[PDB]
């Protein structure tokens, strides 16, 4: 054991009220290490999953502190308070986008993981892994990297699982990372999207429900969008600082074509399919105004 382990093990985890992960507009700048990782056992603990699957307490910390040891803190955007963020999305969608009712345990279990496993080990998004010739080359690394932690020893949240089950997670687990691939969104978008406006859309189907998950994590992923000004601004700092430096004049400028281009129909779109998501919607509205202005003031 680590001195970092008997902490978050022996530590009191606050309601998620008091956490305020509930929140579409949460953000994480005044967290320690330490409260990061009781806002992520309170995740599993308030979606059911501690329950359902029989986590023992030391395992799921020490899967945590696993997690988090293995993003990089030298990177500015994609570590883990990246993750952390990315998974607290999820939650809300789930909890206050009352999503959670629209799915399965697994499916859940598979998400939360997934959203804290999708970036693991990124390097920053200048940085090069070679490996033959190429293909979501570094999500099917996020995934490696997440298995490997799942199967270490003291740290298997699955144990709990029939080999079924277990079998099951995984796959979903493994398409969820995937979906991470901005690349595969814009595949897979224009299916979404047709689904949508022409009333069609219906999750009962395999075929459309794995496509939702994949929709679902990218809309997490992105979700540092849809914050309050305040806030974006300064992730929009963090996204700055890994992409030229791993003038600021161009930048109000990417957001507004970021936003365009990728954000507002995804949101949209997941707004049709829960009228609760509504707040991320807006919340990127009021975002694109902000960006805009600063555009025109350039
Ligand atoms: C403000 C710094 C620049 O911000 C951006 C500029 C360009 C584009 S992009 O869509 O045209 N395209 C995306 C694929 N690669 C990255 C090539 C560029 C995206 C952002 C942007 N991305 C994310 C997601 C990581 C944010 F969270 C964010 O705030 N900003
Ligand atoms: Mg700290
Ligand atoms: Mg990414
Ligand atoms: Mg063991
Ligand atoms: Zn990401």
């Amino acid at each position: 054991e680590t001195r970092e382990l008997q902490s978050l093990a022996a530590a009191v985890v606050p309601s998620a009220q008091t956490l305020k992960i509930t929140d579409f507009s949460f953000s994480d700048f005044e967290l320690s290490d330490l409260e990061t990782a009781l806002c992520t056992i309170r995740m599993f603990t308030d979606l059911n999953l501690v329950q359902n699957f029989q986590m023992k307490h030391e395992v799921l910390c020490r899967w945590i502190l696993s997690v988090k040891k293995n993003y990089r803190k030298n990177v500015a955007y994609h570590n883990w308070r990246h993750a952390f963020n990315t998974a607290q999305c999820m939650f809300a969608a789930l909890k206050a986008g009352k999503i959670q009712n629209k799915l399965t345990d697994l499916e859940i279990l598979a998400l939360l993981i997934a959203a804290l496993s999708h970036d693991l080990d990124h390097r920053g998004v200048n940085n090069s892994y070679i490996q033959r010739s190429e293909h979501s080359i570094m999500e099917h690394h996020h995934f490696d990297q997440c298995l490997m932690i799942l199967n270490s020893p003291g740290n298997q949240i699955l144990s709990g699982l029939s080999i079924e089950e277990y079998k099951t997670t995984l796959k979903i687990i493994k398409q969820a990372i995937l979906a991470t691939d901005l690349a595969l969104y814009i595949k897979r978008r224009g299916e979404f999207f047709e689904l949508i406006r022409k009333n069609q859309f219906n999750l009962e189907d395999p075929h459309q429900k794995e496509l939702f998950l994949a929709m679902l994590m990218t809309a997490c992923d992105l979700s540092a969008i849809t914050k309050p000004w305040p806030i974006q601004q300064r992730i929009a700092e963090l996204v700055a600082t890994e992409f030229f430096d791993q003038k600021k004049n161009k930048i109000p400028s990417m957001q507004v074509g970021f936003i365009d281009a990728i954000c507002l129909q995804l949101y949209e779109a997941l707004t049709h399919v829960s009228e609760d998501c509504f707040p991320l919607l807006d919340g990127c509205r009021k975002n694109r105004q902000k960006w805009q202005a600063l555009a025109e003031q350039q």
